[PDB]
């Protein structure tokens, strides 16, 4: 029952310094078979998330490799432990960090989705400690490899308990690979920072600081929920056009800012009053625009939804004290509050809507006729081919790398 | 007091002369003085006052918090009084009338007020200038070279004078639903106990059954605990390093407390109150009223990943003018609120929290607070501005005693 195939190992983290090459490589692992309600699943692709990246330089894994990447991705159920319900052999599926018990008093509280029994796997193991996955050293001892979290999409197969999948086949039966795995993290955070956790309405105005995949995600909300005014904010001129194409009404470049005008000052410039705006989504990974997100927020009214990550020094982000005490109001967000029962259908419906696939093709350059996106790598192809492209993850115009993993 | 034929009143004030940083005496920058009080103008009240209470917030603002130029200056934002005299565009104020000021009005009709979901007014915001928005004060002493110089406010006026002046958009009355209240049950519902209620009751929006961690205990904390008391919060860990007040507070309702600085070695106050909730899930509601910026990162550790709320009123001079939080607890779950005067509305709230401090219990807790003596009307710790500055002065190094918990300032007669 064991599937041999092959996969994206991380030897140890790469610190400032070290290279792709110098802990990245394509292997062949040994899956073992599904137990109690796990599924074991054909993956069709996954994509790359900055999350990603951050894991191959160590994030949340001080001790977990060597492990296998990727926590955002798609598949097809190949089969599943004895004690499985509420899934069938051949269901697509995507499997994101939190589950939904639906009976927790977070759950009960229908305010979150951080479910007190379902919670993010942070062991980045089963919990006996063993790994469903293992490979054969050079050595020719067997040794175990790490998840990224409950699972690992950097794989022709992965294992996940599934009280963290949700299915894609009923709803959206036609739904290319690439935006299914987009839909497992990045759409899902950015869409949902925007349509329910800053809870976006009608006439609303929204900042967006960053305009990766995320970002523009949450200009797709802001402008399908209908704001009055959506301003995002980055380096890379490139993204702000497209999130501008997509329905931005206002960009700004923080690198061409004068010295002495933060972000939030230029953000507050553009709104009535300097009031601020009616929402603030931070989606970046850079701590000082989570203090300029804080900032640019209508005091008191506005919630700030900080999505991003990075490594900080001393796991330690800060917040300008005057700026906070009056009126700051910030939370942090996993995968766009979006509870997988609950939320993600709806999601998904939506996501089949002209305009939001309009959007999503542009985030991933994506090929209807061929099934190809602009940034694509596939993992038949070797590491020399994966290394460039994790390079190529910081070219101007890749929004959204894909790993194709099996034939679609 | 009197005013001359010009309208002008003449009175005690406690003037700060620049800020007392670190290593300064409080004789280096502290002085009751004389001063002038010129009349309301526009919409202005001119308010007697019958007594300021001290907030951490008032020895802050001494050490120079939020106030880079704005020396001299009258201190003082949490107090009580009487009107006097009212400017010409006054509405619905009359003479005789008894108000308390804090920090942010409620114009009812901005985006924020119409949201229903906060105090933060955008017409009738904090006045951070410390001056009238023509840059005139209605301040005014004499130096000892004999020039008329400008004293600027705390905010949008100063109560640790005899006599103060405040835009009437900023003031509520209490002499209609509260007539027998006392001043300095008044003075703390302007700020301390408007506060740390308030956190409780409207910004973490407690409910029977929930779980509550009160992260300092002083009076705004121990005001939350009388709210979540109220509340029939289930639980209400209270976490400090002074055992005084950390027994009031169980005297008051808390079920739980930790003393921050007896904690077993490898356990932080988050981890210490985690440690009392079913399966370490923390706190339906945590509340930080301390101004330890420690106690910041650590409230928001303790309340349960996303579902709760960490509700922060601690004020404080920090390293670099900022706060920090651990950044993992933080994204998975955080859910972090600045809050000024407990998020308490003055038209939409304050009454119905003014309607709450006469019932029994909450008065009781009220006097606890304060010590307060019915027979007296005297306060545990209390200092009249009439008896000079050396009484004030050791007054304020008793601020620091275990037992004060809230110092009195009377300014006239009750
Ligand atoms: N919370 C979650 O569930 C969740 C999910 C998705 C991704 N993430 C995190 O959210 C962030 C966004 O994800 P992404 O995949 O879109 O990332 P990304 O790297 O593709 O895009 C981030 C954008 O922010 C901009 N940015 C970063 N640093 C900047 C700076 N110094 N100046 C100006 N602009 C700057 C970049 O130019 C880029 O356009 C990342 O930090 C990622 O790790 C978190
Ligand atoms: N946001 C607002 O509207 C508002 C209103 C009132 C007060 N404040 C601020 O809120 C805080 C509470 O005000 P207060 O007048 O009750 O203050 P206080 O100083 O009288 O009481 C604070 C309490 O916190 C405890 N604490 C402080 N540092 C500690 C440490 N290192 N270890 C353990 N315990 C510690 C103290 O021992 C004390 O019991 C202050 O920072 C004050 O400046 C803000
Ligand atoms: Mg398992
Ligand atoms: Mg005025
Ligand atoms: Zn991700
Ligand atoms: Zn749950
Ligand atoms: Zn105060
Ligand atoms: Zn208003």
């Amino acid at each position: 029952g064991v599937i041999t195939c092959k996969a994206i190992m991380l030897k140890e983290a790469k610190l400032p310094g070290m290279s792709y090459a110098d802990t990245v490589q394509i292997i062949d692992i040994q899956v073992d078979p599904p137990q109690n309600v796990e599924l074991r699943v054909k993956m069709l692709c996954a994509s790359v998330c900055r999350t990603d990246i951050l894991t191959i330089e160590g994030f949340m894994a001080p001790t977990q490799f060597p492990k296998i990447n990727g926590h955002e991705g798609v598949g097809i159920i190949e089969s599943m432990g004895p004690d499985t319900k509420n899934f069938k052999v051949g269901d697509v599926i995507v499997a994101p960090t939190l589950g939904e018990c639906q009976t927790c008093s977070s759950c009960r509280s229908g305010r979150t989705n951080f479910c007190q029994n379902y919670g993010a796997n942070e062991s980045a193991l089963e919990p006996d400690g063993t790994s469903r996955f293992s490979y054969i050293d050079s050595d020719g001892k067997k040794k175990l490899l790490y998840y990224k979290l409950g699972c690992s999409t950097w794989t022709q197969y992965m294992v996940v308990d599934s009280n963290y999948a949700t299915k894609l086949n009923e709803i959206a039966p036609e739904l290319p690979p690439p935006h299914g795995s987009i839909l497992s993290c990045a759409f899902a955070t950015g869409y949902g920072a925007v349509w329910l956790d800053a809870a976006v309405q009608e006439g609303d105005s929204v900042a967006i600081f960053g305009v990766g995949s995320v970002g523009i995600s949450a200009v797709i909300a802001a402008k399908e929920l209908k704001a009055k005014q959506i301003i995002v904010v980055d380096r890379n001129e490139y993204k702000l056009k497209m999130a501008m194409e997509l329905g931005a009404t206002h960009c700004i470049n923080s690198e061409k800012l004068p010295e002495g005008v933060t972000p939030s000052q230029a953000v507050r410039k553009l709104t009535p009053k300097e009031v601020g705006v009616d929402a603030s989504i931070e989606s970046s990974g850079y701590d000082v625009f989570m203090n300029e997100a804080m900032k640019a927020a209508i005091h008191g009214k506005a919630k700030t939804v900080i999505t991003g990550e990075g490594i900080y020094e001393n796991d330690r982000i800060f917040f300008d004290f005057k700026d906070f005490l009056f009126g700051g109001n910030v939370v942090g967000n996993v995968t766009g509050r979006v509870r997988i029962h609950s939320d993600f259908p709806g999601l998904l419906r939506k996501a089949q809507e002209p305009v939001i696939r309009a959007g999503m093709d542009k985030i991933l350059g994506y090929d209807a006729a061929t099934m190809k996106c602009k940034y694509e790598v596939d993992i038949r192809e070797g590491t020399p081919a994966l290394l460039k492209a994790l390079e190529e993850v910081e070219n101007v115009d890749c929004v959204k790398l894909v790993i194709k993993l099996n034939d679609y």
